[PDB]
């Protein structure tokens, strides 16, 4: 449950900041650049986050935004 916090916010960026209907590309485009946008104290645990979620996080994300569900379905919140 280490990543659940992080998780949850840089999935509510993504919520928030990019368009519904994205394709994986642009998701995968978004979340490489996403960290940077966190609160400072975060940034390295997001990076090493989306390091370790990536794969997973890309096939959920096309399907729903929504930050609670995507960091439980992935396994970051337990």
């Amino acid at each position: 449950g280490g990543f659940c916090e992080v998780c949850k916010k840089l999935v509510g960026y993504l919520d928030r900041n990019l368009e519904k209907n994205s394709t994986k590309q642009e998701i995968l485009a978004a979340l490489e650049k996403g960290c940077s946008f966190l609160p400072d104290p975060y940034q390295k645990q997001c990076d090493q986050f989306v390091a370790e979620y990536e794969p997973v996080l890309i096939e959920i994300l096309v399907e729903v935004l929504d930050p609670s569900f995507v960091c439980l379905k992935i396994g970051a919140c337990p």
